[PDB]
């Protein structure tokens, strides 16, 4: 549980490594952008301020989103149940 | 259940008041328009007509959309399940 | 289970009703336009090529989809659960 | 486990092969920008870089909205606990 949050951590920070360099090398954005449209296309949230203009990137895309969105929530989950709940239950009390 | 209720009510309106000052400072929206966006963002819905521009907006929203999407929709369902379900089971019956 | 999906049906009719004409009169949309935001919205779909363009709109759309996100997610799952699997494992066996 | 996975699989694909033919046809995509475009709407992502013009590509969007996320998201879990989960598990020791 603490342990296993572990996992789904290094797990989603190889998933948005992977994004990152894609989508820089790819569609040619900065780094911290790669990574910020990484991150806003796994969450499933999808500004389009960046969106892939290429058919290789449209392609991966699609890919990225069907591998990652469970693993993402995933870890927001456990994030949640395991860690974030915790503090929260502990500050209700001295 | 209606006493946790209200914990994850204080908890959401202390994440979207983060996100209505960051926004208004970092990123120069007027405070109603950064509520707005904090809360397009964390539920998922992610219009993108307004989305940051500078990279501290946007790592700060990678952050917040981690840490908050667990939250929010976390309320959404309490509200679902201990608020918003009796109310209709109520009017199905005199 | 059968009956049950009914009751969640007529809720999200009476939801996406409510958006329809709260869109079209105060955000201007032509009706048919109004009725596709507001399933764009509450499905966090969100393309974005409607948004709110006035304080009120911003106002009932944040409302909006805390009350809603919740029904219709509601009635998307029970649609799954009790009306596309069962068609679905049927058309397994003659 | 392994054998309800494949079914999730081909009903996905059958969906979005529909939503393929569809938004090339009457909204005028390219296949494989009609194909992205359903990945991106079923997934609720929705960067609103492709998005129906004609009112009837905006009617069936609302009908293949609520229609195909059950499936999807159905066929996402099953990946993430039948087929992604193990591997990781198993990379866990030799
Ligand atoms: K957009
Ligand atoms: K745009
Ligand atoms: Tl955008
Ligand atoms: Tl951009
Ligand atoms: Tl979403
Ligand atoms: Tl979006
Ligand atoms: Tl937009
Ligand atoms: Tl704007
Ligand atoms: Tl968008
Ligand atoms: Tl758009
Ligand atoms: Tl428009
Ligand atoms: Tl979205
Ligand atoms: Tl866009
Ligand atoms: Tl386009």
């Amino acid at each position: 549980k603490d342990k296993e949050f572990q996992v789904l951590f290094v797990l989603t920070i190889l998933t948005l490594i992977s994004g990152t360099i894609f989508y820089s090398t790819v569609e040619g954005l900065r780094p911290i952008d790669a990574l910020y449209f990484s991150v806003v296309t796994l969450t499933t949230v999808g500004y389009g301020d960046f969106s892939p203009q290429t058919d290789f990137g449209k392609i991966f895309t699609i890919l990225y989103i069907f591998i990652g969105i469970g693993l993402v929530f995933g870890f927001i989950h456990k994030l949640a149940v395991n860690v974030q709940l915790p503090s929260i239950l502990s500050n209700l009390v001295p």
